[PDB]
């Protein structure tokens, strides 16, 4: 789990997925993911290309493997996430080891468009995510 949730209107965001999550993805009817994480941060992680293998069974027709780590996120980061979802068949799942770069990618580019930084952290934490720690660079992208 009950950790694939929604974080706006066509986008659901998740820690790391699983050949588990198979089940639930299908019934969610997803059909784009997007990965947030560099492969090989931890031993037991499965790597995208993997993930893409098991998940093409469960109806998703696109995959993007957008990697970012939450310190080095920059414009051009949130930009093509941005992008990406634009151009996605809906809905989207974005996926890091916690959510919280999907979240940010998802908050830095909300800050810009004048979202209140409150808010942001508000609907993060709605999709299982704190965003606390990052209020700052929260504020400064608006
Ligand atoms: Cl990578």
């Amino acid at each position: 789990k009950m950790a694939i949730l929604k974080l706006d209107e066509h986008l659901y965001i998740s820690p790391q997925l699983t050949k588990a999550d198979a089940e639930q993805i299908a019934q969610l009817g997803i059909k784009t993911i997007i990965c947030n994480r560099p492969d090989r941060e931890e031993e037991s992680q499965p790597d995208f290309a993997q993930i893409k293998q098991w998940l093409e069974q469960a109806g998703v027709t696109g995959f993007h493997h957008q990697p970012v780590t939450a310190r080095d996120i920059q414009k051009h980061d949130v930009e093509t996430f941005r992008q990406l979802i634009g151009q996605a068949e809906y809905p989207v799942l974005a996926y890091c080891r916690t959510g919280t770069r999907c979240s940010l990618l998802w908050g830095f580019r909300r800050a810009a468009e004048g979202m209140p930084v409150d808010e942001i952290i508000r609907r993060a934490q709605a999709a299982g995510v704190n965003l606390e720690n990052f209020r700052e660079r929260l504020d400064n992208a608006r």
